[PDB]
């Protein structure tokens, strides 16, 4: 009953379909590791040290999860580093499978298993109850197609079905644009929102279940990874406090050539249509508003670099303490500090929109990260001294992405060669197979 | 021609006179050192470690400068810790003396010397050209009565006489509500704005002229003291960027009983008259806006305390290094870091309005302070280890103002008794001479 094949809806909804399809124009894929090699050190031991780009259009979600080095080059349906859950926020086929196989059945196994099943571009079924008679009549019928997201919204005291129109608008974005972790042996997507959506709430939450994402290979710290917390941070910011929704800025109401109103489905930079976005509410002109947002982006970027420099030193200083023979008991309180410092930093800046959505909250977060980075490095200086080291720990050359990846032991030549062979030969097999099974066009 | 006796104007300007006089109702004097005993440590060796209160009504400026422990108990016109310049932002008799004796004449000598001269409350001649025939007709004729403030406004490319009416309104407050230092032999008020008003600009400015306000007596760091930077920080925040003036919030247009509109001169908390302040521009209700401002206040306070705890440790750790025989050369880079860390912290939170005027900027500044505090403490830990110390440095009990003051070697019982006697006996003498000279009554 869930229709994952988006083009089904084109004749009935040409304004929404044509604009939805146009996210393919947002095609630039910017390498964030090249731009910030410190990230390779911070994420040492984790797939994000291999490959991390800025987001681009929705049209590319499927392509990009296939192509990222993070997903590797599985040789069969039970192989590869990552689980089925990596599909969850990329395609309406996820909705299709959850309905067919149930949530547990969908999450079981490896990402590689979903390859010939998850094939349509993030689309209509992700956000709309397309099976409602009202939808054909041109009403939105917004829904949460993801039960893990429905459960999260209830956990914050905001059940979707009791929510008004405007809260529901941001909630559909909130199915994917959130911080999450993989829960249980089968790695189900969960939002860590049980105690609240603030960095302090989530930190306490993860510590109480003793969860870690990975162990940093330099410091041996049990780490937490933050991912794109737009919902949580937008909530904290002044626009969210005034229930200015994701849609007010990213999906403005515009007019077709016949003067009819519709929701613009080309989801991108709100500044690209200032006249229909900020200008609905603000008297300031485009240049003046761009200048403010740019200033905040710079303030955040300057402070973020300072925190990351502290963390790079902390990881290498912990590596030096290990190399001088520090025991697990000696390392533990240091590693607790590093875990908390990096959690705070990563949640502060994992969203590329933080300087717009809640710049004051990103700044505050970075400040609390810096407090724990200070504690870690002071403990480490004292620990190193007990092992007879009283000099500054020198860092290897991390001036480019390539040097940093080399420095942490990654064989990037082999990694990329394996991935490129996977892209060359497996993806077409997946698509050929999906077409044979009627899942794709 | 400056008229420092404010009551002169009462019959011509009864609406402004009566509301100006009403700041006397804002009478609560809150002890900031009691609320945060860490301050006593950070300002060790400076008058601020003795006595520091939150501000109250303008009506109390002359009495508070007289009554603070900071000015002490001078025995004659050439005694006491502080110079004439401490009167500068308290009273229209400053304008009177500047015009009579010239600026250089005014600044010469000790605070004690101006006692029998600076006797009228902060008032009309501080902000108005009262000599103008237009003033008796009811036109404001705003003026800068302080030449150093006029110089500072020119330095930021905003000469007062070329400014529009609305720029001029906030400049009048920016005669006093600024960061300043004492320049040269005679200790003249100067605002450090030559290179701009950002924390980074002022930090570089003071470093280039190798200025310090005092040497912290625990760490022997040459320190910089920040004071109430409202003008600078208001300029950095979104309200300033939008030319919302100090007056828009703090001196709203109100109607008298006969329904005549005038500027309310009872300068206080804008939330006391929300209907004529925020509500002129905002649709949100009073409780909602209060909740937002309180939330930023707590955010800043939380982070401020983290930074302060780091600085308290740094000052004591530096004391331990010194006791362990650290050389001047060994201490120097640490002292640079402490000096910078505390400057950034002090400028961030020296203004009690920062959480309202520019919360993102106060937060940003505190993060940059934390970066330097961390550097200081890491270098300290290494230095201490070279002297055979590898344990954490224990801190004295500083859980109260009294304990903190005892710990830095203040004899508060004696300091307070000398002040009480100064207050009971010298101030009536000053007032007697002023009245005899027709300066007071
Ligand atoms: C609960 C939602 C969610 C899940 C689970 C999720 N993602 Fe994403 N992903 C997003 C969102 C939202 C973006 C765009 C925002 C951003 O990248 O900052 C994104 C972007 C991406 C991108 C493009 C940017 C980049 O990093 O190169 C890739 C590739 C990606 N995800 C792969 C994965 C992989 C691999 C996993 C499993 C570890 C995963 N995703 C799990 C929501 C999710
Ligand atoms: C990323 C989530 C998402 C995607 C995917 C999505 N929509 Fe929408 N859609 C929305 C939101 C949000 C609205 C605005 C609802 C409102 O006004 O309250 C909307 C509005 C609509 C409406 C109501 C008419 C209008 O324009 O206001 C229709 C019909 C529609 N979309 C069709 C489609 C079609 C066809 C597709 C597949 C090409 C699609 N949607 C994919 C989120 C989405
Ligand atoms: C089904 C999960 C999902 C849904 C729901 C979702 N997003 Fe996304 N979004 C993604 C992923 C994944 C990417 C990154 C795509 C890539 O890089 O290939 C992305 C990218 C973006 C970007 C970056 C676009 C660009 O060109 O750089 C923006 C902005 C965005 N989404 C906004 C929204 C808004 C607003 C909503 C709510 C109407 C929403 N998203 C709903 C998953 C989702
Ligand atoms: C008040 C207007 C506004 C609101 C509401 C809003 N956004 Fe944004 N968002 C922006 C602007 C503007 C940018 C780009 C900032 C820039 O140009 O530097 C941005 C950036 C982003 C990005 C980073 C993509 C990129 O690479 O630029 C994502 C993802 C995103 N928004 C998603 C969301 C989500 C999801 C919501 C709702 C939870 C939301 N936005 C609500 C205005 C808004
Ligand atoms: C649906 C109405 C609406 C939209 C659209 C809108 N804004 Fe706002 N904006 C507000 C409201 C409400 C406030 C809070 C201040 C107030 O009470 O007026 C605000 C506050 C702000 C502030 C001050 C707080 C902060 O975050 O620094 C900035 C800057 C700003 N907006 C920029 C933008 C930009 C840029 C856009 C376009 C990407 C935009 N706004 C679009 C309504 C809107
Ligand atoms: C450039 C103007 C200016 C200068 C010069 C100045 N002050 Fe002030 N003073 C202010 C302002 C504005 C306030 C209220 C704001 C605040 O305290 O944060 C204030 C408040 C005070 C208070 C009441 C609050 C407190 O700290 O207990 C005292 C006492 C005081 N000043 C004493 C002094 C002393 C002593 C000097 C000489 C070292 C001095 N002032 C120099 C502007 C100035
Ligand atoms: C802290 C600075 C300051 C103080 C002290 C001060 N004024 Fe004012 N005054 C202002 C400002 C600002 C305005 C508004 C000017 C405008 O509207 O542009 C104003 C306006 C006025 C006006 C014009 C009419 C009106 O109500 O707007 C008169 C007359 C006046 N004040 C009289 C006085 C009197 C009399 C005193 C002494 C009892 C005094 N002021 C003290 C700053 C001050
Ligand atoms: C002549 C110097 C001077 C001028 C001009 C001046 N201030 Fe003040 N202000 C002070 C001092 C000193 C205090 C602290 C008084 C005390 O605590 O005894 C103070 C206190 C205040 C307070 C705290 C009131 C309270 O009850 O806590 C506010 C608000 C304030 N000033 C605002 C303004 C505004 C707005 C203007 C411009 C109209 C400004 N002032 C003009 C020196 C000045
Ligand atoms: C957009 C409104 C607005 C503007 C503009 C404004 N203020 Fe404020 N200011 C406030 C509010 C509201 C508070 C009290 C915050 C609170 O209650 O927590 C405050 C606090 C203060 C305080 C601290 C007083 C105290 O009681 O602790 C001072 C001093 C002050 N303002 C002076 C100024 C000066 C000088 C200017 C111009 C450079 C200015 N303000 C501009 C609204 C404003
Ligand atoms: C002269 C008109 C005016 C006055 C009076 C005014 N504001 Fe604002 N306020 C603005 C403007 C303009 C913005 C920028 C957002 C926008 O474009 O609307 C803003 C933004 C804000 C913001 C969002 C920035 C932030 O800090 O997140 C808050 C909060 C706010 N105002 C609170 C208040 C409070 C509280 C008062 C009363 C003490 C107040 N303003 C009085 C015009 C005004
Ligand atoms: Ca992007
Ligand atoms: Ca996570
Ligand atoms: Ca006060
Ligand atoms: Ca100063």
């Amino acid at each position: 009953t869930v229709e994952a094949k988006n083009e089904t809806f084109a004749p009935q909804h040409p304004d929404q379909y044509l604009s939805w399809k146009a996210t393919s124009e947002q095609s630039e894929r910017v390498d964030a590791l090249a731009e910030d090699p410190r990230l390779v050190i911070l994420w040492a031991g984790y797939p994000f040290s291999r490959d991390y780009n800025k987001p681009r259009g929705h049209a590319f979600a499927v392509t990009d999860v296939r192509e990222t080095l993070r997903t590797g080059a599985p040789k069969n349906a039970e192989d590869g580093p990552l689980p089925m859950a990596c599909w969850s926020c990329k395609s309406p086929d996820v909705a299709r499978l959850i309905q067919k196989d149930g949530e547990d059945g969908y999450f079981h196994g490896k990402w590689a298993r979903g390859g010939p099943e998850i094939v349509n571009n993030l689309g209509c079924a992700d956000c709309h109850n397309t099976a409602s008679p009202e939808f054909a009549k041109g009403k939105p019928e917004l829904t949460l197609s993801r039960p893990y997201a429905a459960r999260a919204m209830e956990a914050i005291g905001k059940p979707f079905e009791k929510a008004g129109r405007f809260d529901q608008q941001s909630m559909v974005c909130g199915q994917c644009h959130v911080e999450y972790y993989f829960d249980g042996k089968n790695k189900a997507v969960k939002f860590p929102w049980d105690d609240g959506m603030k960095v302090e709430n989530m930190e306490q939450y993860y510590d109480k279940i003793a969860f870690s994402d990975w162990t940093n290979s330099l410091s041996k710290t049990p780490m937490l990874k933050a991912e794109h917390p737009e919902y949580e941070t937008w909530t904290a910011g002044i626009h969210g406090k005034n229930n200015v929704t994701c849609i007010d800025c990213h999906m403005p109401k515009v007019q077709n050539a016949e003067g009819k109103l519709y929701t613009d489905h080309k989801i991108g930079n709100p500044f690209d249509n200032f006249a229909q976005t900020c200008a609905n509410c603000h008297t300031q002109d485009k240049a003046a508003l761009q200048k403010v947002v740019a200033e905040r982006k710079q303030s955040i970027n300057d402070l973020k670099i300072k925190v990351e420099d502290q963390l790079v030193h902390a990881h290498f200083e912990a590596k030096a303490a290990l190399d001088a023979g520090a025991t697990e008991a000696e390392m533990k309180p240091i590693q607790d500090d590093i875990r908390h410092a990096q959690w705070r930093w990563d949640l502060a800046i994992a969203s590329h929109g933080i300087h717009m959505h809640a710049p004051e909250e990103g700044l505050r977060m970075l400040g609390t990260a810096m407090d724990k980075a200070a504690d870690a490095r002071t403990k480490l200086a004292r620990l190193l001294a007990t092992k007879g080291i009283t000099h500054e720990i020198q860092i290897p050359d991390i001036s480019t992405k390539e040097k940093a990846q080399q420095a942490i032991g990654l064989n990037m030549e082999q990694i990329k060669a394996e991935k490129q062979d996977f892209i060359k030969t497996v993806i077409p097999q997946w698509e050929e197979q999906a077409r044979k099974n009627g899942l794709l066009s």
